[PDB]
């Protein structure tokens, strides 16, 4: 159907095993829904140490990706992939990622997501090779294999046959019925579909009014959530 | 020196090669200054099948975590860590991660992070349990292997001999002199160590302001910053 194909620029392209290769996402991998295809820098070297890193002008202590190796790497990914690829670097600097703009991102069919290591690559090629520059989060991380990876699986949630509203989750339970002393909520044995739903959306409300108040502000909430909502406050007093 | 036990329950620890086999993370972890030990809730059933999901009381379209085999590799993973591990659940209920939030969880000697699959784990679990509930970012993932991994990374680079204040990075550039007529900043060449301090400053300010208005707030600017920061935003108009 809505099939995703995903190339990566990457020094570690083994890395990405770990969604080819299990769960969810490596069902989809093999099903085809989803197609992963990796270039690695150092196959685009020609010295004797195949050296994929360099010095930034200016001096300082770190080191930049080097620019021919990687920028070959890119131009090739380009080329297999056709018109209409997105190329996404990820990095600390960029749009800070959420369901939302996983949702955008899962619009493209094709996306090339480039991972820089060390500090990064040169500013020239974000603005001549990337389209977009996305972060995962207000964090670093000595790579961007694991945000690429983060992107890839969140994505992959969206194409339709790979899995089989603003709100954090409501508690959910299974056996035992008695766990530690601590029971089920009864509504949940009763089988009242309409009071379970009514009680999960109300846990739901009260979940994120309690942990993420600031979720809340930017959702215009339903008749039936405000009165729920308003509820949950009035027992939490 | 300070090295770093992780214990991971799992069950698909395979997935922790990523971190374990490769990069700056593999190398910490041949070195032994970073420790990963995994446990595999299948490895603690019972029956033919080795079932390690289960229905949430409720009804529902999604599945839990079964509750005896996970349970039962938490308390293995605490006996094998003995006295002062925090266990860490990853979802998106939790605590927003933040590089703040990271240096926090690196000030602890050992962790154990709990990766749930399909919709989590009991809620009552949770409460006996689970220490702190993190999640890495407002989007949903089929697993929290990915954000097991991405936290163990992430305090990973503050472990002394892993590697080699508030703002964006500076732009970076390395060979060659000129990119697709693209030039270095001149101030990058010149050798005058102040100078290029001071810009790459400047710069830093610049592109938070740019790009990520809302970290300036948290901030209190130091008069240097200050000073820059005017600068760059009179360059601007
Ligand atoms: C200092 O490292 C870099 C510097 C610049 C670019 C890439 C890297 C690689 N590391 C990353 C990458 C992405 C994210 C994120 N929050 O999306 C965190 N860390
Ligand atoms: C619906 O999935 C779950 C539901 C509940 C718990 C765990 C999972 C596993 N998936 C995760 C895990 C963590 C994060 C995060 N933002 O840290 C995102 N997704």
């Amino acid at each position: 159907g809505s099939h995703m194909w995903i190339g990566v620029i990457s020094l570690f392209p083994e890395m990405f095993k770990a969604i080819t290769e299990f769960g969810v996402t490596g069902r989809a991998v093999k099903h085809n829904l989803l197609k992963v295809e990796c270039w690695n820098p150092r196959d685009f070297t020609f010295d004797k140490h195949k050296t994929v890193d360099d010095r930034p002008y200016g001096g300082g202590p770190g080191m930049l990706m080097m620019v021919q190796p990687l920028r070959d790497a890119i131009h090739t990914a380009k080329a297999a992939a056709g018109e209409g690829a997105k190329v996404i670097y990820l990095s600390p600097q960029g749009r800070k990622l959420d369901q939302g703009g996983v949702t955008e991102l899962a619009q493209n069919q094709k996306l090339i997501l480039v991972c820089g290591r060390y500090e990064g690559i040169d500013e020239r090629l974000i603005q001549t090779e990337i389209d977009e520059e996305w972060s995962i989060g207000d964090y670093v991380l000595t790579g961007g294999e694991l945000p690429a990876m983060t992107l890839i699986d969140a994505v992959a949630r969206f194409i339709p046959g790979v899995l089989g509203d603003g709100l954090l989750d409501c508690p959910h339970y299974t056996r035992p019925e008695v766990l530690e002393g601590l029971t089920v909520p009864p509504v949940l044995m009763s089988g009242h579909h309409e009071e379970i739903r009514k009680w999960r959306l109300k846990q739901s409300l009260q979940r994120t009014w309690l942990r993420r108040p600031e979720l809340l502000e930017g959702l215009a909430l339903t008749d039936e959530q405000r009165k729920l909502l308003k509820e949950a406050q009035a027992e939490h007093n």
